[PDB]
């Protein structure tokens, strides 16, 4: 066991669960960890798959043990990287308080 391998993982009290909606078909959490591991250590990675059919819907939930880790990987991947087979870049947002979300553009 390396980098831990003791028991259950520990996250931050103010952590953030990021959500990706640019996951093609044929890959898995094992192919996403590599990239997410470029910013820091992951806490949890689950892929969303249909039920009736069970076919990879095309999205997954990524969680970071630290707050910053998310901020970086988020603003570092969000419309920055382009997975293989995806004409468009990868979309990653802080899966939280979706109901009400305030945001606005800014020059510069």
């Amino acid at each position: 066991g390396s980098s831990g391998s003791s028991g259950v993982p520990m996250k931050d009290h103010d952590a953030i669960k990021l959500f990706v909606g640019q996951i093609p078909r044929g890959l898995d959490e094992q192919d996403l960890k590599p990239l997410f591991e470029e910013f820091g250590r992951i806490y949890e990675l689950t892929v969303l798959k249909d039920r009736l059919t069970g076919l990879h819907k095309g999205c997954a939930f990524l969680t970071y043990c630290a707050r910053d880790s998310a901020l970086k990987a988020q603003s570092a991947l969000h419309e920055q990287k382009t997975l293989p087979g995806m004409n468009r870049p990868i979309q990653v947002k802080p899966a939280a308080s979706e109901g009400r979300g305030e945001s606005g553009p800014s020059s510069g």
